[PDB]
């Protein structure tokens, strides 16, 4: 992770509430390049130097992706304090809320555009055998111009939790799978709760009957077809996250596939 230098950070506002500090919004400004803005993890005051250690885990594990459907770390700031950890800012925020803003207000195509980047940065982590955990819309950031990238946000996440990582543990990038099924049905109803009000063991109760979330209004049948296939409870016979890329790139090349509807 590239160290950058305090007096390049600037702090604009409190947005959240992390597990060692906060999250900011900002600007940095490099001796040679323009300005940006970026989101800022922090970790300052009396931490243990574990705690920081612990802290800094996460930027280590960051820097190791590069692509453009995760979200990209900017750097850290480590020889002075607060201790802070700065990646791009995204102009529409998480996924689901900017769904849900935003009700109704895109074409299926441009669904299955954010759908095929959300899989693609999902196929490159899968790829370097990152196993997500917590793959959800909330943890999916949108920029000025639509790509979505996977964060992770940090905390019980049940209705997005394939049965076998629920039961056992058992967390493999297929039950990041069954976890990208929930996101397309996120998506494709624009940013609906999964499982609406049900409680989380009404929707362990509900996956058990092998009932699984219905087609949202106007979702083409093949892109509910896929959903399915990552909700096998067998987690062998789900797809692949490059094969998800290619059934998407299927319905992208032939849209008239995506006209039917239920
Ligand atoms: C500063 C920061 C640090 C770490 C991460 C993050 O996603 N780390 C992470 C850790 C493990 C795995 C992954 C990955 F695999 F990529 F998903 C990502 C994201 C960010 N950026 C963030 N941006 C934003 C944000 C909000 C609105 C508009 N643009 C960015 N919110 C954040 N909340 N939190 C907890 C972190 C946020």
């Amino acid at each position: 992770a590239k160290e950058i230098d305090v007096s390049y950070v600037k702090i604009e506002e409190v947005i959240g509430a992390g597990e060692f500090g906060e999250v900011c919004r900002g600007r940095l400004k490099a001796p040679g390049k323009k300005e940006s803005c970026v989101a800022i993890k922090t970790l300052k005051g009396g931490y243990t130097e574990r705690q920081r250690r612990e802290f800094l885990s996460e930027a280590s594990i960051m820097g190791q992706f590069e692509h453009p459907n995760i979200i990209r770390l900017e750097g850290v700031v480590t020889n002075s304090m607060p201790v802070m950890i700065l990646t791009e800012f995204m102009e529409n925020g998480a996924l689901d809320s900017f769904l849900r803003l935003n009700d109704g207000q895109f074409t299926v195509i441009q669904l299955v555009g954010m759908l095929r980047g959300i899989a693609s940065g999902m196929r490159y982590l899968a790829e370097m055998s990152y196993v997500h955990r917590d793959l959800a819309a909330r943890n999916i950031l949108v920029n000025s111009n639509l790509v979505c990238k996977v964060s992770d946000f940090g905390l019980i996440p049940i209705r997005w939790t394939a049965p076998e990582a629920i039961a056992f543990r058992k967390f493999t990038s297929a039950s990041d799978v069954w976890s990208y099924g929930i996101v397309m049905w996120e998506v494709m109803s624009f940013g609906e709760r999964p499982y609406w009000d049900m409680s989380n063991q009404d929707v362990i109760n509900a996956i058990e009957q092998d009932y699984r979330l219905p087609p949202p209004p106007d979702c083409p049948t093949s892109l509910h077809q896929l959903m399915l296939d990552c909700w096998q409870k067998d987690r062998n016979a789900r797809p692949r996250f490059p094969q998800i890329v290619s059934a998407l790139d299927k319905m992208i090349r032939n849209p008239a596939s995506l006209k039917i509807v239920a």
